[PDB]
């Protein structure tokens, strides 16, 4: 097993803020339950940064696969076990976080070269199921280049078998990831994970065009939330 | 389930001093594995009062049963899922634990008038099951008064079913507890959870002779044990 600190106690909580807030500021896996869950489910806190970060998707090493249709980006998947692993939180569990309170979306990037950006966003939310989970932003600030945006009309998500109303998945392509994709294709955080500039059929890694381009592939990411108007206890 | 913290990585710990000094600050259930040890075992570490105590023995609130025979305090028992709830580690468990280094036992005791008092054993080593896992207590200072020595030749430890070398338990009292006992019968920490002052066929309480005298039971026992030499990191 993995070192645990069982509290011997129970309290419920929203997200990682309000366990920060409560005088926990170790990083570690522990649940949460949003108000709209119907269960608490696990979740990474990143304690850093100020404290409070609901970690929503993480990539690092490659170890996962992230060609997964929509029921699986729905529910969520991947390592919920190890400190470094990969995941995503699920489309339902992000919209039940968002819709609770008005969250900022950070996403701290890093580069095969030892070079880290971030980009950040006030009010991310994420919609219900029935309308494609689709992705609200609000203002970027930040030193990776605001490549999320649909500038770059809400952006649904889209996965191989749920792709512009077929819900077949006859035109997708090899390796395709589930998103919020925007025309240019700027962003794909569920890329498929290559070590750094790539050549492949499509364009389809781990992108952020703005800091990198369209062929080179980011060699971590974590994508967070916290209330716009957290504040630190202490 | 209660509040717990994954942190995401494993690491081994022979006791709650080496948690501490690997940064973990929160008192809570960790598990443990000393050197001798067949297997990890949860343990309550108490980090206040200077970090790092290794509980081997709670009462609080009088929910457990003591009247346990010679498995049971070998093996250990009781509750590891609340924090305030009450323990015996285990008789293997104390061996194993101080075999491996010299610890200080601790002693915080509470009475139903909200005094508190404590007592503080340098060299504190429980030998063998062979051996009746016999008690080695060094110095002693503090402000509870010295009731555990056997001189108030190292004191076997005993059950209603493992006294003076009788196996069947014929002559045991009524809620016999284990423990070291000495002939003045000045301590059982392990005994019977009345409510203060008390009267019963025998002074089979949760005794601290020198503080209360024999007919008044104690409200709260923590016994717990760190190294003598135990420096604090940060």
């Amino acid at each position: 097993m993995n070192t645990v600190i069982d509290l011997g106690s129970k309290r419920q909580y929203a997200d990682c803020s309000e366990i920060f807030n409560d005088g926990y500021k170790l990083s570690g896996f522990y649940k949460i339950k949003p108000l709209q869950s119907p269960a608490e489910f696990s979740v990474y806190c990143d304690m850093s940064d100020g404290g409070g970060w609901t970690v929503i998707q993480r990539r690092s090493d490659g170890s996962e696969n992230f060609n997964r249709g929509w029921k699986d980006y729905e529910n969520g998947f991947g390592n919920f076990v190890q400190k470094h692993g990969e995941y995503w939180l699920g489309n339902k569990n992000l919209h039940f976080l968002t819709t609770q309170e008005d969250y900022t979306l950070k996403i701290d990037l890093a580069d095969f070269e030892k070079n880290s950006r971030y980009a950040q966003y006030k009010n991310f939310k994420v919609g219900d199921e029935k309308n494609f989970y689709e992705l609200n932003i609000g203002e970027y600030s930040g030193t990776a280049g605001d490549s999320l945006a649909g500038n770059f009309q809400r952006m649904k998500f889209s996965t191989w078998d749920r792709d512009h109303d077929n819900y077949e998945g006859n035109c997708a392509e090899e390796d395709q990831s589930g998103w919020w994709f925007n025309r240019c294709h700027s962003a794909n955080l569920n890329g498929v994970y290559y070590s750094g500039p790539y050549t492949a059929k499509t364009d389809n890694g781990i992108v952020w065009y703005t800091w990198h381009g369209w062929w080179y592939s980011l060699k971590s990411v974590v994508m967070k939330i916290r209330p716009n108007d957290f504040i630190p206890n202490v």
